[PDB]
């Protein structure tokens, strides 16, 4: 069985890379007690001393400790005493739509379908483990290398706040329903922000008047140099029947299919 609680005196603090919903979180080093120091992550929570804002801290450290694809962040442990920490993997380069914005005119085309190939393998993935993601967007996706995506942030997930309305497949909306084919149209929508370098999809439409739109048949334009089959799968993924929309497996065979194709120009 895996470790789930790790000592405090293997965490050596670094400097800080950004903000949580909890508290601040650190960049540091786990010294792995029979492996070379790890690179991690440190989540703080700032009102941890309260058992029940620990317990909602904690609950995503226990979706994860159920997980292991190299596409997903790896939960290296947690400390339950205060200050109470989540350990997890760095992921090294940060953000993917911050990286993505940053490198709009660098990155080439097979780089942003290899990580929607690399995504589409952790969602397949999720998929066989029976859970649903529930918030599959660019904001929630880590770089690793340059060749390397992970999906890192589990918050909504569900082993079977604000919505975020923008990427929610119709049935989601409507009916709260939540299933593997509703995963999909969200991980369209994701695509299309990787191949839009990082771009919101809807800006400037208000979340009350998405609704209408997708509703009306209505769907995000084919990102500037994307490729037509590219295109045409994000599509699919925003079929309005979730019984019409590909599935993960068959996202991974198109999308390495795709990837392949561009490879070879
Ligand atoms: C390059 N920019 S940076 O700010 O230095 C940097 C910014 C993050 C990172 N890696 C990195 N690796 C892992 C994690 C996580 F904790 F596992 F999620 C992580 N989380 C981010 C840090 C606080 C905000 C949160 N995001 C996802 C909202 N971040 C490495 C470097």
């Amino acid at each position: 069985t895996r470790d789930y609680e790790i000592q405090r005196e293997r965490i050596e603090l670094g400097r800080c890379i950004g903000e949580g919903q909890f508290g601040d979180v650190h960049q540091g080093i786990y010294m792995s007690p029979e492996n070379p120091a790890l690179a991690v992550a440190i989540k703080t929570c700032k009102n941890c001393t309260s058992d029940s804002v620990r317990e909602k801290f904690l609950q995503e450290a226990l979706t994860m400790r159920q997980f292991d694809h190299p596409h997903i962040v790896k939960l290296i442990g947690v400390i339950t005493e205060n200050p109470v920490w989540i350990i997890m993997e760095l992921c090294t380069l940060g953000e993917l739509r911050s990286f993505l914005q940053v490198r709009k005119y660098s990155l080439d085309l097979a780089s942003l379908i290899l990580y929607a190939y690399q995504l589409s393998t952790a969602l397949a993935y999720l998929e066989s483990k029976r859970f649903v993601h529930r918030d599959i967007a660019a904001r929630n996706v880590l770089v690793s290398s340059n060749d390397c995506v992970k999906l890192g942030d589990f918050g909504l997930s569900r082993y079977m706040g604000k919505l975020p309305i923008k990427w929610m497949a119709p049935e989601s909306i409507n009916f709260r329903r939540f299933t593997s084919a509703s995963d999909v149209w969200m991980f369209g929508v994701c695509m299309w922000e990787i191949l839009m370098h990082g771009v919101k999809p809807f800006q400037g439409v208000k979340n009350n008047d998405v609704i209408g739109r997708i509703e009306n048949g209505e769907r995000l334009p084919m990102p500037p140099n994307c490729p037509p089959t590219l295109y045409s799968l994000m599509t699919k993924c925003w079929a309005y029947d979730p019984s019409r929309r590909p599935r993960f497996t068959e996202l991974k065979a198109q999308l390495s299919t795709i990837l392949e194709e561009e490879k070879a120009q």
